[PDB]
């Protein structure tokens, strides 16, 4: 399993069976746009895929001189993103790269996000990732971080993934192609509990650090500045 033309082709429709909320969060990155990004600065989408947080935040920006920069290290990812991009207008300009988030530089920026983005990195490299995004932010500027957690409580954390088995259900996950070699992923994936995620927020140096959204074992928080 790697992001691939295919994982690339049906991914909406992937994340949508298999993240609990994902939808609402992308409504709400777009509150949290109007409300965080501010005129003469940039903004930036951290694996940003498709591009589907980079839109929400695009059409609910009302200032002036703003940037989004939306990097992913998948060209086929890239690509789709570039062209589903271009074919919605707005006086708003948008750079997508094709690199990996650990080599980029953050600049300028009122506004992060790491959506379901972190989670693939290697652990050891997340305290610098979230280092360079913290001194790429300008001040009073917000890192949005959405992530599939852990929970130290065992019978917590299997409460949680059976709700978030169920969901998949109801959703007819197991119709896709990919739904086994991603589901394989998710079980060696390297998952932070919620405490952990907020501890190193704050040791990176973040004022505000607080969860605003959660459902079963999938959630986000917001960082400030
Ligand atoms: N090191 C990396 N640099 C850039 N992109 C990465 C890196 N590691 C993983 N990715 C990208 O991480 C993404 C995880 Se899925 C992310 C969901 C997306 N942000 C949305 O809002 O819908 C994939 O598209 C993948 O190619
Ligand atoms: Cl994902």
């Amino acid at each position: 399993f790697i992001f691939d033309e295919n994982v690339a082709e049906v991914f909406p429709d992937m994340i949508q069976r298999s993240v609990p909320g994902y939808s609402n969060i992308i409504t709400a990155i777009g509150m949290l746009a109007e409300r965080f990004v501010t005129a003469d600065s940039n903004v930036y989408d951290l694996g940003c895929s498709r591009g589907a947080a980079t839109l929400s935040a695009r059409r609910n920006i009302n200032q002036p001189n703003v940037k989004i920069i939306g990097i992913d290290n998948s060209q086929p990812m890239v690509e789709r993103c570039r062209q589903h991009i271009a074919a919605y207008h707005s006086e708003i300009p948008v750079e997508i790269l094709c690199n990996d988030i650990r080599h980029v530089e953050i600049k300028n920026a009122s506004m992060v996000i790491l959506n379901f983005t972190l989670q693939f990195l290697p652990p050891e490299d997340r305290i610098a990732l979230l280092t360079k995004i913290y001194e790429g932010l300008n001040p009073n500027g917000v890192l949005v971080l959405s992530e599939k957690f852990r929970f130290e409580d065992t019978k917590i954390n299997h409460l949680l993934i059976d709700l978030h088995h169920q969901f998949k259900r109801a959703n007819g996950y197991s119709e896709l192609e990919v739904s086994q070699k991603r589901t394989a992923l998710e079980n060696v994936m390297r998952t932070d509990s919620i405490e952990t995620h907020k501890v190193r927020l704050k040791n990176v140096g973040f004022s505000q650090v607080e969860l605003w959204f959660q459902c079963f074992n999938f959630g986000s928080m917001i960082a400030v500045k």
